[PDB]
């Protein structure tokens, strides 16, 4: 997290602009004699905050290639960004750095997206900044069983629904090489975004890895770790040189420990399930997995008692067959499901089946949500949120209610006993705050609430649209930690929310541009110090203002550009237009009703920015509203169909 | 048990009930003051007294029949001046009403068995060790319902009357609601009178007419009486001393939700459960949480001297009420569910959900199998219950491509074994029954704990066409077997164990004749008639059973032996009317149903129902579910 990123082989200045750091190009530095001599001084002088690319052949030789490995043995990051002398060059690039990433091709923008998101969780792994936690609640983990994933390439976001994570059974493969479990982690990140399970399953747990390929199991679980996964999965009867070997590198990809009962004999009332979960403490693991196997009902009630008196580690316990769907449908952390579209062996069931289920023992309950606001007619939330319920298959609704006051959505909407959650788009806004017990910090420095869900001792409340205007630059190319100032064009309605969202994406200075002063210095005494709310008022400082990159306009395009607020933001975009510095520079438009508004045409082919539309924040605060209802990740295909088509 | 039954009442039931025990009967002012004393004590142990009706005329008259109440006597009212001294002089009642069908016929005649099973004390309903359900009729009235309840009450092992919502909790009522239900449902009746502090609508201030409404309970013969925990302590110890044989369930409820399964409360009420001698107890919490239900089921196991129905409620407690095993409470579409209790068919789908069933193939085996009607039987008792199961065909001849390609996969349910392949499944049977080994055919094949259990319920369809149609279980006439075909062991067999002091074998030929006494005990007397004057001596024959195949008319020697047998029929009067059951399906004018039905007035049963009864014992053996019979006599007879 301090030292500094050696990488060796577009992508490498955007990880600059992840953690603040700048690229130091060594080709524009500057055969093999005068490229060891630069390879002693900046691979440790720079050695603060530069993220060192290197040209092509500096493994040429024995100089750099021990240096290198010097600094890779020294605790340092060399990373390989693999593209698609290649049979002689990238032999080099394999064995001298330690983490690997395969950036490969997009074509379609949203595999370009997920690259994008999986190459942030990628880097906040291997660096230091955030281990892969264990989920809250309830979780799912699909178990990606296909021998090919290409054959099921396209259909690979339907079936990432409701999973947490995905379950890569590298053992059930075409062939277990170095190079195709490495490529088939490349489909998993350019059409999914959700940590993987680098499960190697042996011959004697239910899988088909051969027991006495001790060595060719050591060097695939050591591959899982170069490529950040998330979770490898030692076995608990491993070889003592094998679980210690891969927990002494894992680094930070957490360990999950597995014992299955393939035979189906052993109760969870024996010794062997408590010598399992002990060795699974003792080795310093996660996530302990123990796995039976069900020949009645009582197996599963078994398993409960078995994890109340287990609370040392994190269990996953599950009894397999058809008589074990209980304790499928019960177990919290990372259930495994499946899909149609994939093959299925163990009988694991869906996410529409997982749910039902737990509907139909009384896990969750037949709630009822509702979106308020006087104009309700034209909302586009129950066109969301109802199909994300209907994909997962969750047993609520979501409704609409004319109002006015927040005294009536209180009778006949809050105290009724399903009430689940409210959505608000109204001056009510600032009026449900009567209702808010606990408040995050979002909701009090922007003065709004547009979430009210029920918790312990009354009701929560949090603003989701800095989310709705964060996540929307996020999903569009920009880093989600840049370091380049912002812009809010015109203030009231949703510019208190951009404000805020704006900061937390690392803003230095915010400018803002509107037509009065009189409600322009308004957000200056009603928002923190750290914010630096800098009001333009003269055509000199849009000159001066300085690396203004992402602004959101959340001016009412029914007047058009007014002319006095207009000829800054035809100067804001002059002097900004070439700084790329790990995003092209991009706008916002916190507004729905009109496809193209006034100030996107005059910004993206006049002078060169990305224009994000209204409706990627309808989305984007409806993604954020629906994991606070529900407590799942909507699905973001059918969400973006329901709100547009 | 032994004693007499003294029935009072108005102007049948009574020589039927002479005909069920095996008890004799005798029909009975200033004359009958004098004779009505001995014939209670010197004809006390056997005759069933029938009493006349304006015996409760007298005063003193009155209390020589209260005389015989709590000395242990089972003085007892048939169904309006002396309606106020009738329903006082018996310590039990019973109400017969104007049946229209033959199957509303048939329940009052086989929930009186049962009533005077209990009533007498030979067997008593003993808490069903399977995994039971219990309607929770919620009317006001079921006379509303009265079109349905057949198919209300399907899957459920015993009934949950709720007597205070009722529109009228007068004793008129609940002894005419109770007489409704008999008609269309041979069901236990678990008579809850529920007060207005554990969920009811009779109210808490009224002792009086709480404590004289389950004493109701006791003498209209229902199979278990609720009395609350948290009653007043002369209730509980009047309901179970004066309890007779109708069991006791005891409840406790929290209405509120305070209680979480680890309290000494609930400890302290399953001891208030076991003190007070209480058959099953009951316990229905609240769940807040799905935890709840999970600390159940570790209550229930630390909890095991007396049955346990412990349930949670509300919506987050469905997992109670599905993990549960004895009388889970189910309700219907048709009935007002107010505690949003599960219907049958969603109660079996979230079992199958969670892992309880396992998707099963059930088989029917033999070599002339197009034409079986036995899986369009078995297959409409699945889908009225939702069960996961099916029912297919696969012909066979030999044993061994049974045990090869259904028997030894891992989705096998059972089979039922046809005609040329009976004999040849008793080897696979580990433990095989009575009748398996008595008859020598095994028609049903069920897998057991290492092994397979074979039983024959061949002679379970030819007793219960019987009994379904009048003739008592342990009646007291002769029999008569026809032939000497395929199902003729088990009609032998059958005709013992439904109470027939003899048989009499009368065949078409006499080669396979003499072999069916060599291979049956001289216990079951079979007596072969040879000649046309042994026919005058066949006496008592009044349960015949035809297997003659419907090929030859009849005629030559066999003929003229039934011809004289069937004519000392309807005299010898032993409580019902002389029945001849017809053993094939196909022919449904058999020439034998003719010269039985249209010369000599007896009540013949077609083969239809043989095969239906056949069935609804295998569908008992391989669900472990009561069928539907309704649903299953209307998928034999399209």
């Amino acid at each position: 997290s301090d030292k500094s990123i050696i990488v060796i082989g577009t992508l490498s200045e955007w990880l600059a602009s992840f953690l603040g750091f700048k690229m130091l190009d060594m080709d524009k530095y500057l055969f093999r004699q005068e490229e060891a001599i630069v390879a002693k001084e900046c691979f440790t002088k720079f050695s603060k905050g530069y993220v060192l690319s290197t040209g092509g052949g500096i493994v040429e030789g024995e100089d750099a290639r021990q240096q290198l490995k010097s600094y890779a043995d020294n605790g340092g990051i060399v990373l390989h960004l693999h593209r698609d002398v290649w049979l002689r060059r990238e032999k080099w690039y394999h064995e001298c750095s330690n983490y690997h990433f395969y950036s490969s091709h997009c074509s379609t923008e949203d595999e370009f997206n997920h690259l994008r998101r999986s190459f942030v969780n990628y880097i906040k792994l291997i660096t230091g900044a955030e281990r892969p936690v264990v989920p809250a609640g309830r979780s799912a983990a699909v178990v990606l069983t296909s021998p090919d994933l290409n054959e099921v390439v396209g259909d690979l976001e339907s079936i990432t629904i409701g999973a947490d994570a995905v379950e890569l059974r590298v053992d059930l493969f075409k062939d277990t090489s170095a190079e195709f479990v490495a490529a088939q982690i490349a489909v998993i990140r350019k059409h999914a975004d959700l940590p993987i399970i680098y499960t190697v399953r042996t011959v004697s747990q239910g899988g088909k890895f051969p027991d006495e390929n001790v060595d060719e199991l050591k060097s695939l679980l050591l591959l899982g770790i170069r490529l950040g996964v998330a979770y490898v999965d030692l076995q608990l009867t491993a070889p003592n040189e094998l679980i210690e070997e891969i927990s002494s590198k894992k680094g930070f990809t957490r360990v999950i420990g597995t014992y299955q009962d393939i035979n189906g004999e052993l109760k969870w009332n024996n010794v062997e399930w408590k010598n399992k979960y002990n060795q699974g403490v003792s080795m310093n693991a996660d996530i302990v997995r123990l796995v039976g196997k069900a020949n009645s009902i009582q197996d599963n009630l078994d398993l409960e008692n078995f994890k109340k008196q287990n609370t040392l580690k994190p269990l996953i316990a599950f009894n397999l067959g058809s008589q074990g769907k209980l304790s499928q449908v019960l177990n919290g952390t990372f259930t495994p499901i499946s899909h149609k579209l994939l093959p299925n062996d163990e009988e694991f069931l869906t996410i529409g089946e997982l749910n039902q289920t737990y509907f139909d023992i009384g896990g969750f309950t037949a709630k009822k949500f509702w979106v308020i606001g006087s104009p309700i007619e034209h909302s586009r939330s129950p066109n969301l949120h109802n199909a994300g319920y209907k994909a997962l298959n969750l047993p609520y609704q979501f409704g609409r209610f004319e109002a006015t006051d927040v005294d009536v959505v209180y009778d006949n909407l809050i105290n009724k006993p399903d009430f689940g959650g409210l959505a608000i788009t109204m001056p009510l806004k600032l009026d449900i705050m009567k209702f808010a017990t606990k408040l995050s910090d979002a909701a009090e420095t922007i003065g709004a609430v547009n979430t009210l869900i029920p918790i312990e001792g009354g009701y929560f409340g949090d603003n989701t649209d800095w989310v709705g205007i964060s996540n929307s630059f996020i999903r569009a190319g920009v880093p989600p930690k840049s370091s380049s100032n912002g812009l809010v064009v015109g203030a009231g309605g949703t510019s208190r929310a951009a404000i805020y969202a704006l900061h937390q994406m690392g803003c230095a200075k915010i400018y803002l541009v509107n037509r009065t002063a009189a409600k322009l210095e308004e957000l200056v005494k009603s928002f923190p110090k750290d914010y630096n709310l800098e009001i333009v008022e003269t055509e000199q400082q849009a000159d001066k203002a300085s690396k203004v990159s992402l602004a959101v306009s959340c001016i009412p395009a029914d007047k058009p550009l007014d002319g006095e607020v207009l000829k800054k933001i035809e100067r804001i975009l002059s002097n900004g237009s070439e700084q790329s510095a790990g995003f092209k520079p991009t706008l916002l438009e916190a507004s729905y009703k009109p496809r193209v508004t006034p100030i996107m045409k005059l910004t993206e082919e006049q002078y060169k920015w990305k224009v994000i539309p209204g409706v990627e924040m309808l989305v984007n605060q409806g993604d954020r509203q629906f994991k606070l209802h529900t407590g799942f990740t909507a699905p973001y295909e059918i969400i973006h169909r329901a709100v547009v088509e």
